[PDB]
């Protein structure tokens, strides 16, 4: 898309307002709404926001991200954050991912695809409009109505996403009660992260329209399956998958093996980025279909890395520890950098486990492991690395001092 | 606009009623509604009201302020208050600002632009229609729905303002929960103050339609960021900005430096006018993004005066201590006179603070400082000066004797 | 009293427990209860407490303060606070008053009497036992039952105080509804301050037995008379009043005039100590029988200093600005030092006002005036002076940022 294309779209679609939206370090999408009479100012990269209020900057819209919300008509553009000197801000996760991809392109790889699959819960709202603790239904995996009561809301979400240009693959009820999954096809790295960001807000808006609250919190309830955001990744060097070997019986190139070796070797280091909440490690517990051991397998369900049986152009590596609360840009950049480190150091792959280190058990331990990894620092840059560590340390210190109801139930009558 | 233009508008738009509205000393907009059959009497400056009931007078409409409320169709005219002898009333803030501008024009300056940016809170209404203490949402800076629940109300306010001829620039959620900001571009001094007055009433009218209460109180809640009304001001002598120097690397003329020197030197004096409430000084406290130190900077966030990095015709000076509860005419006249004092006395500018007196801490201290400044007395004239001081002194005396709940919580059990 | 007297009292009265009680800088009485089996340890000045938890110390009981609470039987001793080296702690208000009296004795004055008269309100308790905002009755000055419903509680307080060795003089309903006053005769400075401390706790304990809450808060409610703790002061040099002149028609010595001159001259300085609360200056407002002007009179009701018409050995000077929330030791020491300053500088007295500086209007202004006065610093010593200033500054900073209900009632709908 060019400026002329955007102008033509604005005139012919009668777009009245523009939403310039971007993402902070915590993965929260931030936006400012602007009347279409400021279209020329927006297209000249002259829009300005504060920056000090977000975890003197400029907004540079990415014109390929133009899309109209089908709910005054509003269109949106996903913008990169630049400084006053015309250079991209080093603390912007999206510009970070772009430059990581640019560094990848020097190794001969021309593309990096991401197929995500986030899961979410639906909770009922009260009369005041606040979410309650009761799920929308008590359905199970692949359940249908009236056992699956989220069928109408899920259908409306799919309908709204299709109007916005998504390529939806499947939709179904998930294992936990009130848990749902909508699948969309892979895209390029940047547009896949944009798809995740847009998908979360579309899901939340349409769920609110249905008197429901949608949350991507990893483990909202104890004793119930958590939500994951498995990352399917594949490398390409020119209209061809770099992971697929049409000669060996297994069908994986040496590049695919080195990528897996690098991801496995650096998995402990990027866990904090891929699992950024304190709640994220209540999901990484045994017995709930969540990965907590660093291993890979081609024929098995719950190692850290699973290589699906499909081959050809669909040959991919699935990292299963990513949760929907993670920042897609930072997590994808960390995974890509770990894989590229494995590629360029020619690491040998441990034997697949078909029947072994451990992921960090808490956010504090993951932060400790993140400070000791050199690959994650290079993946994130100095600014994002330092801000993430400082904010997560403050968050953990806030969490560390709380007294929970579990403690008052076990103690206070026994002691 | 002429009389013929107004008559043509009344016939062709089928206007049924006229709202002749003006502003008192406290910034409250007052009006009387008149059937369109009295249009000739209105245009002949023969409208009369009491005057003794407002903090034997004639209304003189300003025909350029014609606008129709898009919600019997009603149009409005902003009127000046005249005495029975045909001379403007010395206690009318709008006529005061007009004559201050007339005095400024004798110095060679032909224009004075004001770009304001007021902020407001939205509170939920109860069943009886009274505002509660519960904010409309719990969103943050640049937040979006469903975290930003004021999106629809803000969009309707913007839509309603655009029909009235405003040029809206941006709208977004503000830092505090339930705090919102809608930005409109600068205009001439008188019409900018008229824009502020119209903006407040449009916001308050559209909020009621959404079962919400809009308030421009500076600090409605403790522990929460307050609302400001930063004043962006620039001087012109004929289709060219007098603050812009395209020779120096900094890009500011000597005139811009003397204006800043005058505003800084007289900043203590006009604080009471720019912060006229007792609540205004609960916002002027450290740690909440509010100015409390009399200093200027070009590259910094929170001095009293901020000079934005933009240059050319958009070279401005931002006075950041003005709150939305201030009377726009009186505050703008005070700031203009303070700047012109430095212009005509060639005051030298203190060095910018990039890493120092203090603003008055209470309304009583601000009133004490106002009685000791000659520039504010010359800016407001004798009548407005005396009435403002008397009314604010009475208000402070009423506030001083109250016993708050904080006092009964700290004491009453300890003593 | 000697150690043998205390042992005899403990054996013959069958005292089971001892309360070693002392006063912190804020006037709050602190105590620890000890079984009578530790009587020898208590009498050997070997009792220890923390000190860091109170606004490694030793307790030295003052044996003359022995008294038994008539409500296991408990007696108490008022203790001085000493350091580990056997010297009195410089931050103890009682030891401060003792050394100020010792310094006074070098001037030839052998005694210093104080007649206090604190006033208190009575508030009804709810079912949970918390105080409410409704007064016990709606009686007035010198009112009787059933208009005065505090008659029984006041009688029980008087009965309990008489068993404890008080010499009660009068008890009556006060001007404000629910306000009461019980008078006891003067004593020496240290024992008068001990009487005030004991009186407050006895009143608060007995009121609780009547399902009432007793408070010595200066101004608990707006629009209603506040509570004062007038200090009646007289100097003696040997079984004779130094203020009484049997030859002059008025009957006041030059010493009495110089004492008044000193107190008037230093009145602004010690106001913060005598009025230590933020609420204290809601009482110091015109129209409620409270002093706010620094002047003296012999025949008038409301100057700052009143000299009662009685002469002989009962010739006294009444300072009327002290409220019952003040620390009696610190306020008495400040007043004594202020008077002695005039005594030793031979200050001339301003003419009595029978029909003029102004007391500080807020706690902040009183603290500012405290830092500029050397007599108060000499009276309190360095440690108490600095601790009081720091704590009151923090308290004022906490109060300054609150948003009261008055502000939300005046504003929030007007703006």
């Amino acid at each position: 898309f060019t400026k002329e294309d955007i102008r033509k779209f604005a005139e012919e679609e009668n777009v009245r307002y523009l939403r310039l939206q971007f993402t902070d370090i915590l993965g929260t999408i931030k936006n400012v709404e602007v009347p279409v009479s400021q279209l020329e100012k927006v297209l000249d990269n002259e829009m300005m926001f504060d920056g000090s209020s977000i975890e003197d900057m400029y907004l540079h819209p990415d014109l390929d991200t133009w899309v109209i919300f089908p709910w005054g008509k509003v269109a949106r553009l996903i913008c990169d954050v630049y400084k006053t000197d015309g250079t991209p801000f080093e603390g912007d996760p999206r510009a970070n991912l772009k430059r990581v991809l640019k560094e990848m392109e020097d190794l001969g790889f021309t593309d990096f695809n991401l197929g995500p699959e986030p899961e979410f819960f639906l909770f009922k709202l009260d009369e005041k409009g606040e979410p309650t603790l009761e799920l929308n239904d008590d359905g199970g995996y692949f359940d249908l109505a009236p056992t699956d009561l989220g069928e109408n809301c899920r259908r409306d979400i799919v309908l709204e996403l299709e109007d916005m240009g998504f390529d939806i693959e499947a939709s179904h009820h998930e294992v936990a009660p009130g848990q749902h999954e909508i699948d969309f096809k892979y895209a390029d790295a940047v547009t896949a992260c944009d798809n995740i960001q847009t998908f979360k807000l579309v899901v939340k808006t349409i769920a609110r329209k249905h008197n429901l609250h949608a949350t991507f919190m990893p483990k909202p309830l104890f004793g119930v399956n958590g939500s994951g955001m498995h990352f399917n990744v594949s490398l390409f060097k020119g209209k061809e998958n770099a992971f697929f070997d049409p000669n060996t019986e297994m069908g994986l190139t040496e590049t695919a093996y080195q990528f897996t070796a690098g991801v496995l070797k650096n998995a402990r280091g990027f866990t904090a980025v891929c699992n950024p909440l304190v709640n994220s490690y209540k999901r990484l517990v045994p017995g709930y279909e969540a990965p907590c051991y660093i291993a890979w397998s081609g024929k098995n369900r719950s190692p850290l890395i699973r290589v699906p049986s499909s081959r050809g152009l669909s040959t991919r590596i699935e990292v299963r520890s990513v949760d929907p609360a993670a920042n897609p840009y930072m997590a994808l950049a960390a995974i890509l950098e770990a894989g590229l480190d494995g590629i360029k150091n020619k690491l040998k792959v441990p034997e697949p486990v078909n029947q072994i280190q451990d992921l960090p058990s808490t956010l504090y331990t993951a932060l400790k492991a993140m400070r000791e990894n050199e690959v994650i620092k290079k993946a994130l840059g100095n600014h994002i690395y330092n801000q993430f560590i400082n904010s997560k340390s403050i968050e953990w210190d806030y969490y560390r001092t709380q007294v929970s109801e579990w403690e008052r139930d076990q103690y206070m009558k026994q002691y």
